[PDB]
C-alpha cells in the first residue's frame, strides 16, 4: 500500500548506522501514524512488511506498538 510502499522503499534504500537510522525513521512515522498527519496500519502494513524486509524484532515493535 502507499503508505507501506514508502516506507518498504526507504528501508531497502537505507539497508542496502543503517539499522538504527531505520529505528529512527520508523518511530517518526509511527508518530506521523498515531496523531493522523493506526493499530491495524503499524501492524499489519507497517511492522510486518518490515519484520519480513530485515536485527531485533524487539526494538522494532518497540518503535511501533
Amino acid at each position: 500500500c502507499p503508505l507501506s510502499r514508502d516506507v518498504s522503499i526507504h528501508v531497502l534504500n537505507t539497508i542496502l548506522e543503517a539499522l538504527q537510522e531505520v529505528y529512527d525513521y520508523l518511530e517518526d512515522i509511527r508518530i506521523k501514524v498515531e496523531t493522523n498527519n493506526p493499530q491495524y496500519y503499524l501492524e499489519k502494513q507497517i511492522f510486518a512488511p518490515v519484520e519480513r524486509l530485515l536485527f531485533n524484532v524487539v526494538r522494532l515493535s518497540e518503535a511501533l506498538g
